[PDB]
């Protein structure tokens, strides 16, 4: 995250670290057994990390816990990053309480304009890298389909949406990808793609959950 501050421990319950010998995406937890995250996320092997705050550190409250399955979206297509998300099943349900505990999935899209908080352990320079030990957090607006599409013409989809600020500064960068973007307390948005990091007239872009609520659920239910 780039321009955001620190959040302070266990301030997002729901964020997760996805593991593989170090910190390469971020996801939320939704329920007691799964977490959802980027498609361009996948990878075997991936160890999910709840309850952290320093994530080169064992402070307490940290819960280890080995991914069982992902689960891309069947139409996930990578050369465009349309319909990027991932749902991971846990081997072990997780103990939730206040440090860890699971964000609610959306009734309704947002709106332009609604302020989101993005979270992460990504890069917090725009220019080189720079990876924090602990989360950082920005609050972020939607911003409207019309200059999202005007900053990236031909690439934003019905299934994306963009948030930020277009004078630059304050964005997510790598290492925040598969992280959340919760506005109101429901998840929607998953941290997608952009061009480089803070950089002016060009937002972030994230996946825009409220349309895969039901393939979420059905998905869910039958796994
Ligand atoms: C994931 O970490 C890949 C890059 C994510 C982009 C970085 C620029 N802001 C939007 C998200
Ligand atoms: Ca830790």
């Amino acid at each position: 995250i780039v321009g955001g501050y620190t959040c302070g421990a266990n301030t997002v319950p729901y964020q997760v670290s996805l593991n593989s010998g170090y910190h390469f995406c971020g996801g939320s937890l939704i329920n007691s057994q799964w977490v959802v995250s980027a498609a361009h996320c996948y990878k075997s092997g991936i160890q999910v990390r709840l309850g952290e705050d320093n994530i080169n550190v064992v402070e307490g409250n940290e819960q280890f816990i080995s991914a069982s399955k992902s689960i891309v979206h069947p139409s996930y297509n990578s050369n465009t990053l349309n319909n990027d998300i991932m749902l991971i099943k846990l081997k072990s349900a997780a103990s939730l309480n206040s440090r860890v505990a699971s964000i609610s999935l959306p009734t309704s899209c947002a709106s332009a304009g609604t302020q989101c908080l993005i979270s992460g352990w990504g890069n917090t320079k725009s220019s080189g890298t720079s990876y924090p030990d602990v989360l950082k957090c920005l609050k972020a607006p939607i911003l409207s389909d019309s200059s999202c599409k005007s900053a990236y013409p031909g690439q934003i989809t019905s299934n994306m949406f963009c948030a930020g600020y277009l004078e630059g500064g304050k964005d997510s960068c790598q290492g925040d990808s598969g992280g959340p973007v919760v506005c109101s307390g429901k998840l929607q948005g998953i941290v997608s793609w952009g061009s480089g990091c803070a950089q002016k007239n060009k937002p972030g872009v994230y996946t825009k959950v409220c349309n895969y609520v039901s393939w979420i659920k059905q998905t869910i239910a039958s796994n």
